DNA sequence: GCACGTCTATTATCCTCAGCGCAATCAGCTGTGACTACCT
């Protein structure tokens, strides 16, 4: 979060490209075989892609 | 910068199987009338 701003584009902060992460759902630590501890509050919250979800 | 055509998607609902008791079905017997042939 602390990476160095390039400059603002119309009051926008712009980021390098090279700054992009990515994590895994619980479902998918299960098929790395990785078990979320239990109580972890989860690190990022993202509006998900699941059927169920898009239902909802 | 805005609206239209197009490509794609991280768990739900609906047509068909399984032992007993009641009703449907047939076999056998009879009635009712006539038809018909042989013998006394």
């Amino acid at each position: 979060e602390t990476a160095a701003i390039l400059g603002y584009c119309r009051g926008e902060a712009v980021y390098s490209r090279d700054c992009v992460h990515t994590l895994h759902s619980r479902d998918t630590w299960l098929k790395k075989a990785r078990v979320v501890r239990l109580g972890e509050v989860p690190y990022k919250m993202v509006k998900g892609f699941s059927n169920r979800a898009r239902k909802a």
